[PDB]
């Protein structure tokens, strides 16, 4: 039962907005999380929103260069699976993919103990009407 | 896995004593509980006894008006399912039921964190030889 | 889900070395353990080694008379099942068995709470080529 933080993956054409979640899986009474999400040059941050687990948490973020620093604190504890936050991006046969990387993680439970976490990075690709991808979501 | 506190339900004729438990379900290292159990005018409190989980806890109760204030502290932690205490009451086609209500709950785990709990109230009815109810207990 | 500490059992002829683990089962974020393992006169301690769970714990032991005092501290917490340490012994139809006893246990989780544990002692016998026992290990 290992706590894992996961950046979502996505694909979209130039000019469109995408919503990419960062999720947690198997959280066990997490009380604070600080992390950095790095994103590719092809993306531009439009907004950062609380997720399904953090609607009532103390939530901060700061966008600097190609990274979003996010801070979450929640005296109730966060447990189980769900989104920590969503990033709204705008997208500015071969092809190449880009990483949505999670790093600089600092995570503690509500009793102040360090929590071991695994991380999984996201992948983003610029794509055409290949939004059969939306059609195939599952 | 949500911690729930549940007042038992019962039925009996005038003049008889009944034993109504207040139980906990899915407790996770609970260290202290304060609560109020309100009871109907048709009932009169004869005794308040420790339950299956609190035989060795620090246990206090105070009966004032139509409510029983109960305090439990236990440095070992209380976990799982079982009774917190039992109330011995004396009972003083249509018909009407009465609530055994749980409120004013204050509950913390052994590390001093607030515990989220759900509550379920009990129901009491004055009844005749409908103690096929005892016969059907299951 | 009760935390249990278990001394392993073994059999071997005079003159041979044996490796006996002391294991934990269903540990839940244990932060410190002190215990005493007592052993029979027919055994002599050659070494005491960290186990599968304590390779990176702070680990101390002291052999005095027929008992090994072991101290383990680990800020990460120890959870699940595995060995806490291994003792390398040298063995110095009827027959008689000997106890490898666990006692004097003091165990706390990473938040400093006392942990309830059960213990299971080990059994050692001097044996011949009955090391079909190794052949039958399972
Ligand atoms: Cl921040
Ligand atoms: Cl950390
Ligand atoms: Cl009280
Ligand atoms: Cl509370
Ligand atoms: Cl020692
Ligand atoms: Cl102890
Ligand atoms: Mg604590």
């Amino acid at each position: 039962a290992k706590t894992t933080i996961i950046a979502g993956s996505a694909e979209a054409p130039q000019g469109s907005d995408i919503q990419v979640p960062v999720k947690i899986e198997n959280a066990d009474k997490v009380g604070s999380i600080n992390l950095i999400l790095s994103y590719p040059n092809v993306l531009e941050v439009e907004d950062v929103l609380q997720g399904s687990l953090t609607q009532n948490s103390l939530f901060d973020y700061q966008v600097e260069g190609n990274q979003i620093k996010v801070g979450i604190a929640d005296s109730n504890g966060i447990s189980g699976d769900g989104s920590l936050f969503y990033v709204k991006f705008r997208v500015t046969t071969l092809r190449n993919s880009h990483a949505l990387t999670l790093q600089g993680i600092e995570i503690y439970d509500i009793d102040g103990n360090s929590v071991k976490v695994a991380t999984i990075n996201g992948t983003f690709r610029i794509v055409s009407q290949e939004e059969a991808h939306h059609h195939h979501h599952h």
